[PDB]
């Protein structure tokens, strides 16, 4: 039972109204879409609890993607921020600029992408849940999760102090690993966790380097603005 | 400083001595290796805190993989159980039996693989940490993680209640998504969580369906035997 304005004529990225807390995952696919210049629409979901949405993403969160298959026979879906980067890379990164060009590049890209998807990503998600969203305060839990984030930063800092290692996965250029990691390893997010981001210098330098890319800047401007235009919810134009 | 017996002639899988609790992630790549018939060696790591091992996996955990590059010039590494599954698929699953043959198959495979990697996987790990390993016991934290596990089992159950959906990602066959999920979605794990696995019948039927496969049974039998043979540690 789909809304009237939801049509998949191309890649549709499902987001929510842009706030300080809401954009950290939805920006990831948006960065890669801007990097490759993939033609896409933005659907701002009013309620992720709406039954029509759980059909797209059964976990009932954003970002989510609908896009018709290469042959046009079926409608593809991608949900979980890591899964949306992997789909966009697969479908639109022809030369593997962000997805990797051979087995050697992909081995590292998947190591560092997966590290974020399994460690920093969920730890930071659980930190924020118990910090704000949980009905009671559990500071012993919150302290241990904060302590685990410093161990993730330690591992990222270690990697970026290896010779000529400008980016997490590859030495030469950024990848879906770097895009997936950035929003949980930059000064604004470090300050939210109550950490001094200066304690991991090569990680901070890397965060600034990624931040100065135009595709990242554009993604940050756009994701903040979604649902503050005259049309608040639904497909945007 | 590398150990003497650590030579990379083929794919080397890093494991620890088999117990009930130290095999749930190392079995994942071992299942895929058995499925595809990939030539490999087993290196039983005595201590994952060893400096030489953190040069392979900086997370200081098993499973990890060292392999030769396809050209044979260099040495690759794969760490985290999900990345080991992606590497093995990338390098050896050329026809895409478990990795997916087209964008559409890989869209759903990566969806259900990542759901495990991002949700049930970390949730289960954090439940187990606070439940056993944490110095103090935090019941409200333990109860909330267990509650999130039940929500994950709900999502898996719903998907397996869809018409003809015999496996999580694809209707027709099991993929790396199914392998990554199986160890955290079977009765023994449900028993451990304190849950009646009979509550999710379609998920239970799936767990049995996966458990019956030859490669899954060989993998479980091997991962329980590692470091209980003639050689306790190092290359077998």
């Amino acid at each position: 039972e789909r809304p009237s304005d939801l049509v998949v004529n191309r890649l549709v990225l499902f987001v929510v109204k842009g706030t300080a807390t809401s954009t950290n995952n939805t920006v990831k696919p948006l960065i890669l879409l801007e990097e490759l210049g993939v033609p896409h629409d933005i659907y701002v979901v009013e309620k992720v609890s709406a039954p029509w949405f759980s059909e797209i993403n059964p976990h009932k969160m954003v970002p989510a993607i609908l896009d018709r298959s290469p042959d046009g026979r079926d409608t593809l879906r991608a949900w979980e921020s890591t899964s949306t980067l992997m789909y966009i890379a697969d479908a639109y990164d022809k030369d593997g600029t962000f997805g990797g060009r051979n087995v050697q590049e992909r081995s590292e890209i998947n190591n560092w992408l997966t590290l974020h998807t399994a460690a920093l990503g969920p730890t930071a998600k659980y930190w924020l849940y118990f910090y704000k969203l949980h009905p009671e305060k559990l500071p012993k839990t919150i302290e241990k999760l904060r302590s685990n984030i410093t161990v993730q930063y330690d591992i990222l800092e270690r990697r970026l102090n290896e010779p000529g290692q400008q980016y997490l996965a590859l030495k030469d250029r950024p990848t879906i690993a770097d895009i997936a990691t950035l929003p949980f390893a930059m000064k604004s997010t470090a300050e939210l966790f109550g950490l001094e981001f200066e304690k991991w210098p090569k990680l901070q330098e890397w965060s600034v380097r990624m931040g100065e890319r135009e595709a990242v800047k554009r993604a940050w401007q756009r994701v903040a603005g979604f649902g503050h235009g005259e049309k608040e919810y639904g497909m945007l134009e």
